[PDB]
DNA sequence: CCAGGTCAGAGTGACCTGA
DNA sequence: TCAGGTCACTCTGACCTGG
């Protein structure tokens, strides 16, 4: 378990996984996407963010993209 | 027939002194037995968006009288 | 060490069942 | 009629194994 942070959900992350630090959640979620049609209910500006529990399927995937998973 | 008052599915009935869907109806009795919206407290909910965000899908449900 | 697979855990809603 | 239960379906993520 490295000391590092996920870079899209703040949790622990558990390795650098398609080439950003995340955690097992974001690996996956990100590894199902490669695999999708979210919409976002709000104004796809959503905080992902895990210790306040707030997340959305579209901004999470866009936030994955963004920080950096390929 | 009438439409849920809170995603605006077809209705299946007066359920928690409101009509709605099955959806709305299951969604308020877990609910009754904690939920943050990751955006404004003003997300959509309708038949097609209501599964996205559980705070504001439960925050319509309390502003359309269901208790 | 990580990519990709696995499947128990958990939410959904159409349908069930008793008051 | 409705309140509360059921459970197949599906997404989630903790853990595994081979590389
Ligand atoms: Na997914
Ligand atoms: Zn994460
Ligand atoms: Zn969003
Ligand atoms: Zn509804
Ligand atoms: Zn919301």
């Amino acid at each position: 378990k490295p000391k590092r942070l996920c870079q899209v959900c703040g949790d622990h992350a558990s390795g650098f996984h398609y080439g950003v630090w995340s955690c097992e959640g974001c690996k996956a979620f990100f590894k199902r996407s490669i695999q999708v049609d979210y919409v976002c209910p709000a104004t796809n500006n959503c905080t992902i963010d895990k210790h306040r529990r707030k997340s959305c399927q579209a901004c999470r995937l866009r936030k994955c993209l963004e920080v950096g998973m390929t």
